[PDB]
């Protein structure tokens, strides 16, 4: 059983998780500046 | 041997590398403003 969907899938997970904590940092800046 | 997984894969790499140095620039702004 050989699969490459898990590889690109976890690439998608790590990519949008980095987008998630970038969103958290942008909300943190939006709170701390105001 | 024909493969298109390398093409979309390196699209994923260039896309999340641009997200990486965007993350670096956002951390740079978060450090320099405070």
């Amino acid at each position: 059983a050989n699969d490459n969907s898990e590889e690109m899938r976890h690439r998608f997970r790590q990519l949008d998780s980095k987008l998630n904590d970038l969103k958290s940092l942008l909300k943190e800046i939006a709170n701390n500046i105001k």
